[PDB]
């Protein structure tokens, strides 16, 4: 059932080995329509959680609403990259560089720092082709290029754009408060991996914000139109949101143009299904990506019970097999029956 | 019974993520010194019990016949990084028995340490079975077989004599019941048996003290525990928690990680064995937990206590080097 106020997270994902549960994850999920009505919840959807990268599409609204995306000729690939936690594959790097170039800037304008890919196969490619990663390899480089472009198009100096009272960060707080109805302030702020603010808010508000983006409900016309554009871009070019081997990219290849998903660090996922009018947010309590992936897939699957092929493809992510170094099947990562 | 929150991960002013888990600290006589959570539910030890699985290599006489020292014994007890020294040592152990890389049945994998992984990617097209974190343990298994003229082919199999012997050793050390219904296949394709954390901790306390063990098993157990503490690079490697934790108080603390958030440990001078599990399987939580549990026993040795608390409460810095939060064992470890 639905409890807006419980503080207790149920077991949402089991990891088996042999015939026994070896590890278990707890978590919380909110599913909300464009009007804010709760369709499904699990666990604590009231305590503030940090969305991390899961809200990058909300943070991309300045890039679109300012007219910068249109002025620089950005299409679906650039918008998807601005919404991305990308693998740092060379396609992502070259596209981020071209976004900066069109605004008259380069990698030196980035304030996010560098890191090696969090995808092991891409990390191996990076190690073999690079002495060290650059800021363009950072998973947030498309988001940050979007920030720099939003500033340059408006003649706002991008220097310091990560700072709490830089005009860009002022604007992003206002956007996020309006979309989500949450109160965003220093007491709920932390610093993200890319050195910008990240604001903790209840999962219910996060899901409602995505439901609004997906449906337009409660949004002024320009924000509704820009939200559609960002959601459609991510669904149209899902490699640019994540990349090779990544669950967000593959989830958005199951039912092309119909499902929006986005991961955040520490086990957050956000999602939306525009044709159903719904937004989803969730978090695995311990922060594991594998648990958040199984949870988002099991939650999405409930909306596709009438379409076997889509349902089966989503359930393949809700129940993932594990193989050891010899290829032997050893167990599975499975969403529990709370999702059924 | 719901396990308590053992580790909090903060960001800004707030707890961002939380881990639950269980810990058992048992003496050589089986008395429980300290526990958190449910220490009775069966848990897979994974690599945390490698030192128990190394007993055939020592007790059979194989280690002495092949001229093994503390480095080889530590490697037999290791989840190593697959650095060049680990690879060369596992190859050398196989060669003493008249075997080679082809005798290994564990498969190959890239290092689970990122810096070593980068070095491997730049120097190799692909890892070999020698790079597997379990290659020293498996070389030890093959040497135990060959020394006794047991055919090592199929040594991973449930009724191979080596696996029969390992079950008998581990049932004696831990008091647990091991059988097919509590068995799974581990990462290196051998059996791993789920057992209560209490029994696992008691087994390590028996290894560390000799209590309840026959003389040859007590002596071999002491040899293995001491080798690991004497050569802690060979148990794990550069950058690794198990190696650093065994460099804090040289010769005094034994630790061993297992996949899915297990740790085992022992403090021989206190007659203590330790086991624990992060319920969600996170390595970061198990590392903070083992450090905080060890710290309980060193509170009046300030330099040792401080170095253990540095693993119990770890800062997190972002890509620009800014402190963003912490990974901290909770107050239940100091209560
Ligand atoms: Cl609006
Ligand atoms: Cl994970
Ligand atoms: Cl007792
Ligand atoms: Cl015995
Ligand atoms: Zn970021
Ligand atoms: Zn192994």
């Amino acid at each position: 059932g639905i409890d807006p106020f419980t503080m207790t997270n149920p077991v949402t994902v089991e990891v088996t080995r042999g015939l026994l549960v070896e590890s278990r994850h707890r978590g919380a999920v909110a599913v909300v329509d464009g009007d804010g009505k709760l369709f499904f919840s699990l666990g604590d959807i009231d305590t503030a959680v940090f969305p991390r990268s899961a809200c990058k599409a909300m943070q991309a609204l300045p890039l679109v609403e300012s007219g910068a995306a249109d002025a620089y000729g950005f299409g679906d690939k650039e918008l998807a990259l601005a919404c991305a936690s990308h693998n740092g594959e060379e396609e992502h790097v070259a596209l981020a560089a071209s976004m900066l170039s069109r605004a008259g800037r380069n990698v030196e304008a980035l304030e996010c720092g560098a890191h090696w890919s969090m995808n092991q196969k891409v990390l191996i490619q990076q190690a073999r082709s690079l002495d060290a990663p650059t800021a363009l390899h950072n998973n947030c480089s498309g988001k940050h290029a979007g920030f720099i472009c939003a500033c340059c198009h408006r003649d706002i100096d991008p220097k310091g754009y990560v700072g709490y009272e830089h005009p860009l960060q002022v604007e992003i707080r206002a956007v996020m408060e309006r979309l989500t109805g949450a109160v965003l302030g220093a007491e709920s702020c932390g610093t993200d991996g890319c050195s910008i603010p990240t604001y903790a808010m209840p999962l219910r508000n996060l899901a409602h914000g995505f439901a609004r983006m997906a449906t337009g409900t409660g949004l002024e016309p320009l924000r509704a139109k820009a939200s559609r554009r960002l959601i459609e871009a991510c669904m149209a070019e899902p490699f640019y949101v994540a990349g090779s081997g990544r669950a967000c990219t593959k989830l958005m290849q199951i039912a092309p143009g119909r499902i929006f998903v986005k991961t955040g660090a520490e086990g957050v996922f956000c999602a939306a299904i525009p044709e159903k009018g719904i937004g989803i947010s969730l978090k695995s309590e311990d922060g594991a990506t594998r648990a958040a992936e199984a949870m988002v897939a099991a939650t999405l699957a409930r909306f596709f019970e009438t379409e076997e092929t889509v349902h089966a493809a989503l359930m393949a992510f809700a129940a993932m097999p594990m193989r050891n170094w010899n290829g032997i099947h050893v167990g599975d990562i499975r969403a529990t029956s709370v999702f059924s």
